[PDB]
């Protein structure tokens, strides 16, 4: 089940991928308004032209207390049979550690607490899909930092980022001793809230130079377009366009033209009663990170409401159409 494929190679394959947003990172799959989730949503999304769908997963409630931090079977298995709607579809997955920051504390006097407990989840987590193919991977950390802190959303402190090294360290040699394919499954690691931020990235190391460890960033750019419901609701300047494409051969210069594979897990802008602009948005993100080797993949938080924050939705789950197939056709366009 596993290809002799470098990142580089299977990063292109994944090309352009969907978030199945607040759903197993809510504190229960149906606790942020989303319904439960069925095969035929996911076959929706890969009717439209996804090659991948990221399952972000909130461990935290589910956990039971030290020493042994066992995961509640039926959450597991409820993780497990989701991950099961997207590869049937044919599609790569990610799963990951999402909304976990209560417990992974990156500072150096939490960094044992966390790291232990970190180790023990990822054994329970890594055990149970040792025997997938190369299409499901693993993803070590959400948005790791220090959550409250004054840089938090600015890259962090070097004490948040070296932290974070080693968590990561952890993590995958945790992984890569747990038996089946997990010698050879690929796995995305990111520093202080998968920033992309140039000086934050100085700090990260890879694992072991694990070669089959890929940069996890998320990048909302740009942000007030973007992600802000007072920011300007226009995209698709000359000014626009540069910009975004000098981030990506940052990006491209930095990691990809040198062999390391870099997925951009987030991105997606809100809807602002702009269409127009976000139909251009997003096809100019998604040529410009494919024509770079770069898979990206769009935050669907299941919610519409149009001109309201957080407005990411594009697919509508409760009756399986889209609220913007626009953009979706858009992402298509680009990807290629």
């Amino acid at each position: 089940g596993m290809r002799d494929i470098s990142a580089i190679d299977l990063v292109k394959e994944i090309k352009i991928g969907w978030n199945l947003g607040n759903t197993l990172d809510a504190p229960t799959e149906t606790a942020w308004g989303n319904p439960r989730t069925t095969k035929a949503m996911i076959e929706k999304v890969r009717e439209m032209g996804f090659n991948a769908v990221r399952v972000p997963v909130t461990w935290d409630t589910h956990i039971g207390p030290a020493p042994d931090y066992k995961i509640d079977e039926a959450w597991l298995n409820r993780v497990e049979e989701v991950v099961n709607y997207v590869l049937d579809c044919g599609m790569y997955a990610i799963i990951n550690l999402h909304h976990d920051n209560t417990w992974i504390i990156p500072t150096y006097a939490n960094e044992q607490r966390s790291k232990e407990k970190l180790v023990k989840v990822w054994e329970q987590i890594a055990t149970r899909f040792k025997d997938y193919d190369d299409h499901l991977l693993f993803e070590t950390m959400n948005e790791p930092r220090e959550v409250g802190s004054p840089m938090e959303w600015m890259g962090g402190t070097y004490e948040n980022r070296d932290v974070i090294n080693r968590f990561n360290l952890a993590v995958v040699n945790t992984i890569r001793a747990s038996g089946g394919n997990n010698d050879k499954r690929f796995i995305l690691v990111p520093t202080n809230a998968a920033t992309g931020l140039d000086v934050a990235l100085n700090d990260l190391v890879i694992p072991n130079n694990d070669s089959r460890v890929i940069v996890s960033i998320h990048a909302y750019s740009p942000y007030f377009f973007a992600m802000d419901v007072n920011g300007t609701s226009y995209w698709g300047s000359d000014y626009d366009k540069a910009s975004l494409t000098s981030e990506l051969d940052a990006i491209y210069n930095r990691f990809v033209k040198n062999g390391r594979a870099v997925i951009i897990g987030e991105f997606g802008t809100i809807d602002k009663n702009n269409l127009s602009s976000r139909v251009a948005h997003a096809e100019h993100y998604a040529r410009e990170a494919v024509s770079r080797g770069i898979a990206v993949f769009w935050w669907d938080n299941g919610y519409y409401n149009p001109g309201d924050a957080e407005t990411y939705a594009l697919l509508n789950r409760k009756t399986l159409s889209w609220y913007y197939p626009e953009i979706v056709q858009a992402l298509m366009r680009g990807a290629g």
